[PDB]
């Protein structure tokens, strides 16, 4: 249903998680909120 392509599988995941950890990530944050 929907998608008539299927030839994007990984593609759409990689958006996925660039799209989400990019604001969740927080990873040089962290660092300089446990010391400061």
């Amino acid at each position: 249903s929907d998608l008539p392509a299927l030839s994007t599988g990984l593609l759409h995941l990689h958006q996925n998680i660039v799209d989400v950890q990019y604001m969740y990530g927080l990873s040089p944050a962290i660092t300089k909120y446990v010391v400061r």
